[PDB]
């Protein structure tokens, strides 16, 4: 499995900060055939970000519409992303499930729209603190994954992300994350096949920084990360280095 | 009041179609000091659209976040829009109220964020067929407007849009006018007379080359937020009706 390190900038950035951040990123000499490195800027920052990053960096957007073109003011269709050659989309991120009523059905639909339009999708899921404390981790994750997993038609083109929502004051250990990842891979196996499960990249989408990154990626079933705030720093290159 | 003609492209366009359309738009010689013309492309099309359109055309985005910067994956904050010199935002469009559960509270918060960041806001509202049939037009519009209206400090910078949802699946210009006059009365009694006479109120129902003149002529209709007709080169004729 090819390692996959992603920068989810979330709702952050200015033209000036992106200029200097991309410049520092460009200083990192890495081979894009040996690892995927994907930067997800804000929609309106996409062109700026794409032009400033060297070709070795892949790029994507943080959300995509479940609808095609039409009367959906404020939405970006998968067809539009295709026309702009936007390579990757994030689907089902915690933020969108939490604040924007995004459901498992929405996730399924968004993945389908993406795949129909040759987009690659980074799909997020994970259980809450209440769900973990009630010992429902596997129940919840199985439900969330089975909501979309049968639609994957290429196991390099869809990447899974485990978000430990429960970790609130709590922190997930690499050992705990590894076990969840192992369990996700088995769900993929039971539903899609063994070769398919061995092929699919499963990322850790909890808190990742320069300190913990190596302990996480060195776990057998953790194939990379979807990084939050640490990816807004020049030191993000040291996180990429853990995958090199 | 300065007339205000706006193109809501909604979720439509390719790089090629925008190139062709903006070029035809650029052929229209109008004075931006006398008339406001605003194009609202898809977020990822904004840079493309802004670079192709002559500066006489103002530009904006079709939605803005109710939150500031931070962990709001997929959102565009008012501060990001300001940093990019995005002049206008659409808030509360029917599509977002219908498909994305946007409430009156969301509308208020989005407006507060927009104004704090010196953005100009195009704010949409309007009643359903059921509400109209129940004779609740004024009741519904009063509640929707009062959700946000107290936030307005500069009445050049917030633009109201009446969306006749009851028609969206045929309003006469007079019927539109009557609602617009009621909206202006609501603004007068909540914000003052000077302010109500200042504020632009656009018609956001179905606007085309054939009806635009009859609509703009109405005393309390100050322009349009245009849908499908704004994806065509003949949108220039709609702009001309306000010249």
């Amino acid at each position: 499995r090819k390692y996959f390190v992603a920068a989810n900038w979330k709702c952050n950035g200015t033209l000036e900060s992106i200029k200097s951040l991309t410049n520092s990123f460009n200083n990192l000499d890495f081979d894009p055939s040996k690892l995927d490195v994907v930067v997800f800027p804000v929609s309106v920052h996409y062109d700026h970000t794409r032009k400033l990053l060297q070709s070795k960096f892949s790029t994507g957007i943080q959300n995509v519409s479940k609808f095609g073109n039409g009367s959906y003011t404020g939405e970006v269709s998968a067809e539009i992303a295709k026309d702009l050659n936007i390579e990757y989309v994030i689907i089902g991120h915690f933020d969108r499930r939490k604040y924007f009523h995004e459901t498992d059905e929405d996730v399924r639909e968004k993945l389908q729209a993406s795949l129909k339009n040759n987009l690659k999708a980074v799909v997020c899921f994970g259980e809450s603190l209440e769900q973990r404390e009630q010992n429902k981790t596997i129940e919840v994750i199985t439900k969330q994954v089975k909501a979309f997993v049968d639609l994957i038609d290429n196991f390099d083109n869809v990447i899974l992300v485990y978000e430990p929502l429960w970790a609130t004051g709590k922190t997930a250990t690499p050992e705990q994350a590894q076990l969840v990842h192992k369990e996700i891979r088995k769900i993929v196996k039971d539903t899609c096949g063994e070769k398919q499960a061995n092929q699919i990249r499963i990322l850790y989408g909890g808190s990742v920084n320069t300190e913990n990154c190596s302990s996480l990626i060195q776990q057998e079933d953790i194939d990379g990360f979807l990084v939050g705030n640490a990816s807004l720093k020049e030191s993000f290159v040291d996180i990429i280095k853990s995958a090199m």
